[PDB]
């Protein structure tokens, strides 16, 4: 492996036939035979442990303790036809068969698999690379056709990315992926997550800082896969680890619990809808159940006092497995504004905003990056500012003891304190308890549960108060959720139409207050006159009630002018008013909904539609790369799959420096400096090496 | 099949045979598919109407039973909201196909306590259920031709 | 899915889909990894026949 | 028509410069060529 390394660094900057790749080749060539020999060992040793599980392979087994006999293995091996005799000998002669010819097949495949997993995939990485960078040589093509068994083994964990490179040019970075990252980016909240983080960046993202948003995604879905690793699952001390475990079992199960709460709410509102009132007991009413079994009433209790757990399980479901995204997010954006902007060094922000302002209190305090991985952050803006703003004021800022920091360095103190109560009591950090609850309670999902729980609670003082539970379908169902941000989306449009139809309904009203008094009387007896506008502010009521809701207007609601002085007057008034209000100002409110339909539709199909026809990397058309067959979809699965990138960052992170190649070293630095230049756009390695290629 | 077999038993089973003109007519398939595309949608949009009718009957039931009475004679009394599921059945029914609304079909609040509070009651059913619910389900259509 | 379990043993499952040997072509892909005696009684195959 | 006016002046302007007219695709072949073009080459601003 370490020899296989050697020539993958030789390898390192080589264009496409190569000099140094072609010399590879023919060195290879020149040692085909042990070449072969070792791409046997490799493919033998990779078909004997599906062998092994294929059930054919388990008829003839035949003994209790699961062994298997050497003449029964030969006919086993001959049967599945894929071993020859030489191959199905030497398979025998590392059997470690005992005296009585038997053999733990089990064992025996699973010998050779760690040990040669690391050459084998460098094996592979060493093919694929020679095939790219010199595609037309019969001589590869047969090594590859030997390597078959092992390309498709380590395919899923074959990584491929491409970058611009110090030397000006496109190059191509093999690496490897792990199976857990690969499971964890399968993961369905991963899924909604991209979804969403696409959607957002393809329609009000900004090409400059595509990038760097993609970062971001990357980074807190490496979180994300964090909190969700520590859920998963498999006397003070046992106390604790059944409370992470209780813990951990809530967070797994958080949108179950929603589901449940829901699914009670509405139990309950069915029930509810047996109350009836009476005067008697089953001057005060009464509001009592109408049934003739008599066991819902209990019923009704039990299930809203499991309502009010049931949301108390979900505030802490929320608390454990969503909050420390929002603090993660929260954290690093602070940080890279010290950093990179120096907002409380130098700018300061504008007053305006209620975050830089909340976000003061936790800089001193020594937790300030608890969630968020840089530890250093402090340090760096140290280094960074302290020469130009004061190396003390700095220090008072963040809450840092330069003497400290210096003996730090210089040797290690462990001042390991015993446990207790108290001790954890003074551990305390209330600063940073202080904005971290401010943030939550900002967050509106959890404001949203809280409410719900008070709602709950309330209900059990009146259990009509468990009707309100009933709006989360909303958040619940993703239809309704649509349905409702259409209407959303032109709210304050629709919220102004509504005023400018009180404004012209009260000009209305002042001209029926000054001319049509006499129209308004709602009296059929002519000894009490009911008259409606001989008040300004009750022929405002009367008009925004009454003919708003009518028809035909006010006209429908008020007296026939027919014979009248002001007839025509009227008419006009009366149909002016249907037509601008009822029909007009209505009709906006019916155009503004369907034109939020229309806008949500465009933006989902102009997001389908870029991700089909461009590459979310370098930004380059379908076109293009069609003109070779199936290039677009090759391209964005092998050459420039995001996915790809970000499991090359987990890899450069989980990776020990000293062991980076000159690229993994130049991508890790530009990220460390937040430079994005290595993402390749407007080009590719096609392109560069198109006359060769072709 | 089995309509015009039953339509020999009652005569009248006959006429679900013409529902048939959509399979025939292309134009009345293309129509009838334009309302099917947000079929699901627009059955979501039903159930929230029907929710927010719920909870207009909750407040009813509480607040404002007196006004639910649809009996002219004062010795027999028709209550429509002593108890929710007539409250609820009487809203959906008469309250969504008013135009303005229940309050065009219960008793006038004027020179009440709770006056302004049934104002903002009937007012807000109305935008909400008949302006705005309504308004979605021609949105849906218009949409679903487009 | 399970619906077409019924038909594989059948003798006369490609009635209308015209290969006839499809039956034949999935005993030589997959028997020796799985069974040929396993793929016959699944398809309603006598080898011998 | 109101709002597919306001679209389309957007996605000219995000897909064309004022000045030559050239497309962004042309300039994004070189990285951030558009914006570079639009704030340093061809400014209108500047050209005022
Ligand atoms: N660089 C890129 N990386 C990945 N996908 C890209 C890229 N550029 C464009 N795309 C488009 O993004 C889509 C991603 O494919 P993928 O099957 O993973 O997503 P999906 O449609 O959400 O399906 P899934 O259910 O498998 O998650 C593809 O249609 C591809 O055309
Ligand atoms: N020749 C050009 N000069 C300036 N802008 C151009 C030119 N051609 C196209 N544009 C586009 O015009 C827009 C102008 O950018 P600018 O940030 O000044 O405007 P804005 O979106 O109105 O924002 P601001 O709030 O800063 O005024 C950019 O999106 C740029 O893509
Ligand atoms: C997401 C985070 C916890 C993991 N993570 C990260 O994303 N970036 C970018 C780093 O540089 C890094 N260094 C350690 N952990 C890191
Ligand atoms: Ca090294
Ligand atoms: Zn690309
Ligand atoms: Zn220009």
């Amino acid at each position: 492996k370490d020899m296989v390394v050697m020539l993958l660094s030789l390898l390192e900057g080589n264009v496409v036939n190569g000099m140094i790749a072609r010399q590879m080749v023919d060195m290879l060539v020149e040692s085909s035979s042990n070449v072969e020999m070792i791409l046997k060992f490799f493919d033998m040793f990779l078909k004997l442990k599906d062998i092994v599980g294929s059930e054919a392979f388990q008829d003839y087994v035949t003994d209790p303790r699961g062994l298997i006999s050497k003449k029964d293995f030969q006919k086993a091996m001959d049967s599945q036809k894929q071993f020859t005799g030489p191959e199905i000998q030497f398979l025998l002669s590392c059997s470690e068969a005992d005296e009585n010819e038997m053999i733990n097949f089990e064992e025996f495949a699973n010998r050779f698999q760690e040990p040669a997993r690391d050459i084998g995939f460098n094996v592979a990485v060493l093919l694929t690379n020679l095939s790219e960078h010199v595609p037309h040589d019969p001589r590869l093509r047969n090594f590859l056709e030997l390597a078959e068994s092992i390309l498709e083994y380590f395919r899923p964990y074959l990584g491929r990315i491409e970058i611009m490179g110090a030397s000006r040019r496109i190059e191509r970075i093999y690496f490897e992926i792990s199976e857990t990252n690969r499971a964890q980016w399968e993961m369905p909240q991963v899924k909604e997550s991209k979804r969403q983080f696409i959607f957002d960046v393809v329609n009000e993202g900004g090409e400059a800082e595509k990038m760097e948003l993609f970062v971001s995604f990357c980074e807190d879905t490496i979180f994300e896969m964090q909190i969700a690793a520590q859920i998963s699952e498999p006397f003070w001390g046992e106390l604790e680890v059944q409370r992470v475990k209780f813990l951990n079992y809530l967070s797994r199960n958080f949108y179950t619990l929603r589901f449940l709460a829901l699914f009670l709410a509405f139990a309950i509102n069915f029930i509810l809808l047996f109350y009836k009132v009476s005067d008697s007991p089953p001057n005060m009413v009464y509001y009592f159940l109408e049934e003739s079994t008599g066991y819902m009433e209990p019923a009704l209790w039990c299930l809203s006092l499991l309502h009010t757990l049931v949301a108390f399980l979900c505030i802490i479901g929320y608390n454990c497995l969503k909050v420390p995204l929002v603090i993660f997010k929260r954290e690093k954006e602070l940080a890279r504004k010290l950093e990179f902007d120096g907002l409380y060094i130098t700018e300061q922000p504008g007053d305006d905003d209620v975050k830089g302002q909340w976000d003061r209190l936790v800089l001193n305090t020594p937790s300030f990056p608890s969630n968020y991985w840089d530890k250093f952050v402090k340090r760096k803006v140290l280094d960074k500012h302290g020469d130009i703003f004061g190396r003390e004021r700095i220090a008072e800022l963040l809450g840092m003891d330069l003497a400290s920091l210096e003996i730090t360095a210089h040797n290690e103190r462990k001042p390991d304190p015993p446990p207790g109560l108290l001790t954890w009591l003074m551990s305390i950090d209330v600063k940073y308890q202080i904005w971290k609850f401010g943030v939550i309670f900002t967050d509106n999902s959890f404001l949203y549960l809280g409410w719900y729980m008070v709602m709950s609670l309330l209900g059990h003082y009146n259990n009509f108060f468990f009707a309100a539970h009933l709006l989360d379908i909303a958040m619940g169902v993703k239809t309704l959720r649509t349905i409702l941000s259409s209407v959303t989306h032109n709210g304050k449009q629709l919220v102004m139409t509504v005023g400018l139809l009180a404004v012209v309904v009260y000009l209305y009203t002042v001209v029926a207050f000054n001319f049509f008094r006499k129209f308004y009387n709602k009296s059929e007896d002519e000894d009490e006159p009911d008259m409606k506008c001989d008040d300004m502010m009750t022929c405002y009521l009367f008009h925004m009630y009454v003919g708003v809701r009518a028809g035909g207007g006010i006209g429908d609601e008020i007296e026939d002018p027919a014979g009248d002085e002001y007839e025509l007057y009227r008419v006009v008034f009366d149909i002016t008013f249907f037509f601008f209000v009822i029909v007009i100002l209505l009709a906006i409110i019916q155009g503004l909904i369907i034109d939020a339909f229309g806008e949500l539709r465009d933006q989902q199909e102009q997001v389908k539609e870029d991700m089909e026809t461009k590459c979310f990397i370098c930004g380059i058309g379908s076109d293009y790369f069609d003109t070779t067959p199936h290039g677009f979809e090759t391209h964005t699965l092998e050459e420039h799959n995001l996915a790809n990138y970000m499991f090359f960052l987990m890899y450069l992170i989980n990776k020990d420096e000293t062991e980076h190649t000159g690229q993994e070293s130049y991508v890790w630095k530009m990220y460390q400096e937040r430079c994005w230049d290595f993402f390749p756009a407007g080009d590719c390695f096609r392109k560069q090496y198109e006359d060769q290629l072709s």
